[PDB]
């Protein structure tokens, strides 16, 4: 009561009320639950990515269009199916779909494109070479790699992507016992991993998979690297207009684990109701970010985080600390790789992470992270580096007031560098909305 | 032993933080304890027939749940009939019987305001057919269960009244509904329409919560395999959904058309058992007993007392079982809200306590039969060793093994008051 | 009920805080210590408390322990002062509320490399004449520890062997010294000479915590009331010490030159006893009992699984008291390292072991001399009645009141696994 | 390891205390100021040089002795030592003036009020009001020190059950508080004063104000010349409770051995800092503070959070009242808190704080507002790695404004040494 009295005397008892506020200020995680109020609605912008399988009924530029105002914010391409002509065209439209919202910072919404290999059906497949050379000829910035069981096998994708192919991420698929077990080192090589249930519940007994699940989450979260949790989310929504109360309950779920992404399959690429999917999967991820216990996941991650010496690392945990103490608004970074939003993100700020960037790559990549809204800033360089600085500043200032994530009166947390090039975050600012 | 310490996830147990405690989940830990979390199968057409309801019992079912919204009273005295029909084809070995509890489902009020008339007829069927639970449909006010309490009379004094959460009245007005509720469910088929979809899993954490603050079950309920109805396997978010129900603090899981009408009555409860024993595994009693015991006022009534003293003995030792003697239950439900990893095995000579304890997370009941010891201390140990010989042959006790024993110090209900440390010969 | 005024007293809202920072915040100087003195109080006994009559104003004041130094006097002089406390204790042996047990403990002279050869007859001395404790001066290594076990004699292994850690060999050996000792006193007097005086608050705090794990006596030593060897009244920084070594986690506190010959060795103990009580009433048991729990290793004793469920169970219902029956101290002792806020009140056959359980924070010896019942289960009820008749007489309880009860399954020593919880009538 | 981490590193409380090494030796400089009262025995100049060297960062007046010529004659010959060092800026040091009144024996007393216009009159940075026992007290204590002392702290002592009761309503209006044991020992049972203390230290962290704890520290060494186990005990279980500044008396004031009191105070304030149990008291201060819209309120915790992440050897702060060094000892960092202030009462003041080493930047203004705070950032490393306090290599966290004027700190920068 105490330590909130003049901050609700200031934005007032209905701003505490929304957004499961009370829930988040709870002592203990059991008081957490018990104050969980099924009219405290989400404020805050949705933070996990949905990732949806396109396909034939998910095809089509209008249909695709529809999707990315959905909610869409990584496309899949599931190389298991179709041929390099069905999936070249599939990623022309998403493209097509894309650009069609170009028109201003306020209307554009990038949308990453992700290669889903065929797989090893003993090693590294010769379709799989073909298709991941594909993917680097098509500029796709994603691979999900198929049955990844050791770090070896993330080394043979790396090396199939070729030079031309450096930037793109590699997100290991663990589908077996082998994956599950040579974890850690597939982790430690990998950009990201993706829990790829459908193989895994065939691959280990059914009533396991959730502590595969709650494992692979928690660890990634802990490398603060992004982990996806894909498969049979919404299955009955390939059919039905409505899903399961199982199925909205393991979108919820997922994203209380603490996953990055939420995946769509057969329910965006070959079902009746795709862009019902992913306002459904939008609608739960708002709702179950809210019920995060912040409390203890930011105490935690602090706890298990060891001490670091990289001042990328270490402004990203004062920015967050900075952010929770006075309920920043947003958080806007400037980033050329995606890198200083990551190291956000891997904290779990309530607040918005708006990555300003000058590379359209990055601004698809960090759909991985969650938390991370990009805005891809093509302006010419100004003269002075500082100016340039500012005015990127200023755009995510703009369009952050101008898309809701601001208003007048909000504190906001600015990260910086204090040179040129990736690498050089060390910077923090608390700034008043006017 | 090394074994020991690597089984039902007690490296996951042992951790400092609950971001460590899921780092440590391990697929190749085994679950070791009896399944906890009881199982409602709901009765009907597919699971009417002796023979196949003896095969629900041996797969886990503890309450035959009957739907009055089907079927005629005739009907519904015939699903009683086979239900206790399978459940005593078993009672010729004691130390191996079941008890299955029998709830009515009531059929609800309709576009009515409180208690309808067939509610009042059907409440009174249960009360001469003898069940031990009412499940009553849309209660949204104090007033409703203080109606079904009514209309049950008093010869039903003894039967439970759990309370079925399904509209945004019942969300609201829970904490009422609650304090005059043996306890609550969480009935999500109506829920998900009344309140938008996306918001059910708000009002069941919340409510299975305040559930276990309390000390009162809470089931969770429909659509948990909804898929098991046509299809031999489940969806990878219906087994999810299951092992966060357990996740969440729930007393009881439910089947309805997954064991009613569907195809697969017997893999539907095998599968749900399988689920909940690792989900129960997975538990980070670390940090529940210690919000359990921080959350729970002081208390001046010795069996409330008795049992946070037995729980954290049990704690302390590794206990594998906690052995209780009780008369209406309520000693195994005050041991059962602290969440021990120890099974409690509930000795009572009440047919009626027997069944209804299976709504108490981690009570495994034994109905005691033999006629009474002229000394009543001759008689309380009799039916302790009752309670070891059974769970011996059952597999929760071995050799070696610590138990708790809880009994109290007279005869009748109300008086437990002392726990002892036992060493299993 | 218990009422506003219960709640307002003894610390209880500190007490109750979720931080320690909210803890020391929510301390009042209006809320009085309602419970009895669990630090106990050693005096050293030299020409100013050397009468009879002084010696019962002193056990009248709050002294528990006599100390003989042994680096001063002759066996004359400390065999009549041994006999002068025994003739003033015994002269309280008519009276059951002013009767209060003394324990009588020999200081060593000390150490060259082993065991001294005054040091030999000294601790032989001890034995003849039935000294309860030994404080080991300069205990430096586990082999010292083993030469004054082996100095005891055939007749004295029951003397308790408190080490005195002196020296920086004592604190860099002070685990092995530990483990083979039954206690240990912070000698601050020559440790704040052979280490900087700057580092004794160091060693002082993780000896003391290391005991408080262990579960063994930690007594604080030397200087704590110093100026009150010439002055009526100490200084801020005496009283200060005093609380903040009851805060440390101190099981004994100690007066020397302030009792031995000082101008005011009555008022000494006065002052000591009326710091600790307020010091003990200001210890947050909150974070203290889930630490305590949580550092402790599992257990499979039966005493140490009784004890914690036991100390939790007082917890929950503000037990007045904990009775223990024990003839050797020890089930009084695993009771005690649990820092219940409720008195242990140990009832014993044994006036060695009611003289020793002194050295344990909380524990109230109660010597029983009844001639044996027939029946063992009666001759337990007979002394159980004895600690709730002697606890009604003391002040500790009123009818209404709830305790707990510590006893075994059989008689002897080493069985205790019960624990009940008893309403005062 | 060294300053007790591993002690510092423990999960649990009792573990640190298990942990405790009387072996591992405390690196960092002492954070706890130690006020020494001045008086027959610490007046010359010498010996004022003496005591400045030992540790003294605030001399205490007693106006309660002496006359307004005596204790004029006494501010001199501090102000004389203390400029005696002046000539090397980087290693010199501030030392603040207090005066602590006579009171108000059977309101503001006449006598007070002539003694605090004294005070303004001869520049005195602190008042230490005596038997404060209302909001009103401290508001009287205000008005006399007219227009000319707005500026000056006023420190309200708790010395009777008044005080003590009315204490939140004494510590809203007040800039401090002196835990004044030698009244309230006499006030209330001896016995109950550690609770007084206790809870008032406490009370003071929460609220992100100075407390003082006083008298009879190290009594027996106003004759002997090393002090009694309680007496080191009770300076070392003062920092422990969380005390800003510790005070001598007559152990400074009349005592054989004024220069080795100071010296025996920051002896074992040293080694009690290293024992502060860091983990749990930053955790317990960040939860109790409130959520605030102040941006120097929200970069001093970030800074804090920052500092400890990566082990930071200093929190360098430009500062111009002080605030901004304030709010970033409130959260109790281990990196030391290097203010750089341009005001030599500023620098004075902060001696108040914990943890805050004034540097009194007395270099030319740049011409650039970036430049010159550029240049009084590189000051604040220069004198730390003189006196010893970093090295190059090692991580700072710098905590500038975004324009020139008290109350605009909304900047935290992680840089690198040299
Ligand atoms: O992993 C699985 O096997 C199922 N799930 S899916 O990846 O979302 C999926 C992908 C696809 C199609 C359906 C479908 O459900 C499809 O009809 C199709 C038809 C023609 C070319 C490609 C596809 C194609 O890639
Ligand atoms: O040495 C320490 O550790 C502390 N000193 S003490 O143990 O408290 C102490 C004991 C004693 C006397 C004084 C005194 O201070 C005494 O005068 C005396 C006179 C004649 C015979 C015995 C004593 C005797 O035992
Ligand atoms: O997040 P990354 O990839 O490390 O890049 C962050 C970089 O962006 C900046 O803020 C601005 O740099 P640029 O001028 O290259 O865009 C740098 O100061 C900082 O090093
Ligand atoms: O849990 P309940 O219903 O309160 O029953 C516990 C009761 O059972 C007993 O242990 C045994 O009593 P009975 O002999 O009547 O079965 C009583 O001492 C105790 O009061
Ligand atoms: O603390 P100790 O020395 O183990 O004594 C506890 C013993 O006292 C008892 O409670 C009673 O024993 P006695 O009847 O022999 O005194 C035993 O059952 C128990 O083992
Ligand atoms: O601590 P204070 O009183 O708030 O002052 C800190 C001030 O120091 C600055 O960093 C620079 O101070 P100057 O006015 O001396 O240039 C300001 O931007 C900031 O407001
Ligand atoms: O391979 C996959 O994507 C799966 O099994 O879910
Ligand atoms: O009644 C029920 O079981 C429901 O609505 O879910
Ligand atoms: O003997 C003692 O007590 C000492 O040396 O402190
Ligand atoms: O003036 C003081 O400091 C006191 O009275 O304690
Ligand atoms: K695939
Ligand atoms: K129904
Ligand atoms: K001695
Ligand atoms: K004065
Ligand atoms: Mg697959
Ligand atoms: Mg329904
Ligand atoms: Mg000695
Ligand atoms: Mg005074």
């Amino acid at each position: 009561r105490a330590d909130v009295a003049q901050l609700t005397q200031e934005l007032g008892t209905a701003f505490f009320q929304q957004q499961q506020l009370p829930a988040a200020m709870a002592d203990t995680f059991l008081e957490h639950l018990c104050l969980l109020d099924i009219d405290s609605e989400p404020v805050a912008a949705r933070s996990t990515s949905i990732i949806a399988t396109i396909g034939p009924a998910s095809r089509s530029v209008e249909r695709l269009k529809e999707m990315i105002k959905a909610g869409m914010n990584i496309a899949r391409l599931n190389f298991s199916h179709g041929s390099h002509e069905y999936h070249a065209e599939s990623i022309a439209n998403v493209r097509e779909a894309v650009e069609s919202f170009a028109g201003s910072p306020l209307s554009y919404r990038p949308v990453a494109i992700a290669l889903d290999t065929k797989g090893p059906g003993p090693g590294l497949s010769e379709q799989d070479v073909r298709d991941l050379r594909f993917g680097v000829e098509h500029g796709v910035d994603i691979v999900f790699a198929s049955f990844v069981r050791k770090a070896s096998d993330v080394a043979a994708v790396r090396a199939a992507l070729g030079p031309e192919g450096h930037g793109i991420k590699i997100i290991s698929k663990i589908e077996n016992h082998e994956g599950v077990k040579r974890f850690d080192e597939i982790l430690e090589v990998s950009d990201g991993i993706m829990v790829a249930r459908g193989d895994l519940g065939i691959e280990i007994p059914a009533e396991k998979v959730f502590l595969a699940q709650k494992m692979m989450i928690g660890r990634c979260n802990l490398a603060g690297k992004p982990v996806v949790c894909a498969t049979q989310m919404l299955e009955s929504m390939i059919t039905k207009p409505r899903p399961t109360r199982a199925e909205t309950s393991d979108v919820a779920n997922a994203v209380l684990d603490g996953a990055d992404c939420i995946m769509l399959s057969g329910e965006t690429a070959k079902g009746n109701f795709p862009v019902e999917a992913v306002k459904m999967q939008h609608a739960i991820a708002r709702e179950a970010e809210a019920a995060v216990y912040h409390r203890q996941l930011f105490e935690e991650l602090r706890r298990a985080a060891p001490l670091s010496r990289d001042p990328t690392e270490v402004t990203a945990i004062g920015a967050v600390e900075a952010a929770f103490k006075c309920c920043a608004a947003a958080i806007i970074v400037l980033t050329t790789t995606g890198r200083s939003a990551q190291l956000l993100s891997r904290y779990r700020p309530r607040a918005a992470v708006i990555a300003v960037t000058r590379s359209a790559q990055a601004a698809r990549q960090v759909h991985l992270c969650r938390g991370v809204f990009p805005l891809l800033y093509r302006e010419p360089p100004e003269a002075i580096w500082a100016d340039d600085v500012d005015r990127r500043v200023q755009f995510g200032i703009e369009s952050g007031k101008l898309r809701g994530f601001l208003r007048v009166g909000d504190l906001v947390i600015v990260v910086t560098g204090w040179r040129p090039g990736s690498g050089y975050t060390n910077i923090m600012r608390v700034l008043s909305i006017s």
